[PDB]
């Protein structure tokens, strides 16, 4: 093997400008990055820039270097959706037609008739909400009546609410199981159904343990699966594992925050393995992009920026590391969806004495996972093309 380790780390949503195809999604004038640079007046990122993340594309605080840590450019998603599930399954080698919904008027009559069709039980809610929100509001109602509150987020998800006392738990995952069934279908195409079980009583509810997720198998056997099928190890770091529903993965570390992905990604530079080291920091998307909250954006940037450091201290020769982004989540643009950008690619190995150069414009996502298949001599994807001769 050319590298022994590989580590791949997606920055949720950190989009790097509109994509060719951004206006069939209402996303022209997209810029996650740019307009995050220009609200805080320069983005604090050396070490990204160090890497070569303004050799991409100039920024306010964001500039070239005449000779960059390691190799860069950007890549074109060429899915259809601009969702977490289509983008880190492109990453690992499909091409994904059907988009994942979102659904900011919430389900479709349809949709929920059947659900009360095949349940016996009243749906109620059917909103965006916040997860405590609706408790607060509805949440009494459902414990007399014995309904389920059916909710979504900015995201492609399905959840729903029961108190523990009042609809079993056993019951809720039926319900959430018929429900995961039904919205395998592009009428109204969810990405996750969720298990919501709260305990308490009006005025103090508190969610449980308990809350269970229904996630789709990836739309084809991933390089993480050929990896796998090869013993390979595939660490699957924060919410990788799920994302991917466990597809390939051989071991999985769940996290809590962005600092805490980082030190989890430490850990793994500490493991003797061979094979992929799969980050994704979460924060970016959840916390900032759907909120459109560009100054906790752009603090969350530079607070990953300054971990990098000690991350580059403990890559070996045979080390290769990888920086990208799944879509845009441009937290100055209208409404809460996700935008559809290019994608920042950086690819960095203390053995690249020299420093790096310009690639060639990744065409699909699907690069990656080709890269890496390439490099451990596993089956390549049917879609993407390695770089791994051009480090
Ligand atoms: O806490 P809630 O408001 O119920 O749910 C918000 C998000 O919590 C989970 O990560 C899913 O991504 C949802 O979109
Ligand atoms: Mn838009
Ligand atoms: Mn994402
Ligand atoms: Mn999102």
């Amino acid at each position: 093997n050319k590298y022994k380790r590989i580590f791949l780390v997606v920055m949720d949503s950190v989009g790097i400008g509109e994509a060719p195809d951004a206006e069939q999604f209402g996303d022209l004038g997209s810029d996650t990055i740019g307009h995050i640079a220009e609200h805080m007046n320069g983005l604090q990122m050396p070490n990204m820039v160090k890497l070569g993340l303004g050799n991409i594309r100039e920024m306010k605080g964001i500039s070239k270097v005449e000779k960059p840590l390691g190799y860069y450019t950007k890549m074109q998603e060429k899915s259809t959706g601009k969702d977490t599930m289509t983008g880190h399954w492109e990453i690992m080698g499909l091409y994904i037609d059907t988009p994942f919904q979102v659904f900011p008027e919430g389900f479709p009559k349809e949709l929920l008739d059947e659900l009360e069709e095949k349940t016996g039980r009243k749906i109620i809610g059917n909103k965006p909400a916040s997860g405590t929100e609706i408790l607060d509001e509805l949440g009494q109602e459902q414990m007399e009546t014995g309904s389920l509150i059916v909710y979504t987020s900015a995201d492609s998800v399905l959840q729903i609410a029961a108190h523990e006392e009042v609809v079993p738990l056993d019951e809720l995952y039926k319900i959430c199981k018929i429900a995961r069934e039904l919205t395998l279908d592009e009428k109204y195409m969810v990405g996750r159904v969720i298990a919501r079980p709260f305990v308490g009583e009006p005025g103090n509810f508190t969610r449980t343990p308990n809350r269970h997720d229904y996630a789709l198998k990836p739309f084809g056997r991933t390089v993480m699966n050929e990896l796998k099928d090869s013993d390979y190890d595939v660490i699957a770091i924060g919410k990788i594992s799920d994302i991917y529903d466990g597809e390939g993965v051989t071991e999985s570390l769940r996290t809590k925050s962005n600092m805490d992905g980082m030190d989890k990604l430490v850990d793994t530079l500490n493991m003797d393995f061979t094979g992929l080291s799969f980050l994704n920091l979460v924060d970016f998307d959840a916390l900032f992009g759907h909120r459109r909250d560009p100054q906790g954006y752009g603090e969350a940037l530079q607070e990953y920026d300054a971990r990098l450091p000690e991350v580059f201290a403990k890559l070996k020769e045979d080390d290769l590391l990888l920086i990208t982004a799944d879509h845009g989540n441009d937290p100055i643009h209208p409404g809460t969806d996700h935008t559809r950008e290019y994608v920042p690619l950086l690819a960095y190995s203390p053995s690249m004495k020299e420093g790096g150069q310009e690639l060639p414009l990744r065409q699909t996502f699907a690069d990656i996972g080709a890269t890496v298949a390439e490099n451990f001599g596993v089956k390549m994807p049917e879609y993407g093309t390695s770089f791994l001769n051009e480090l």
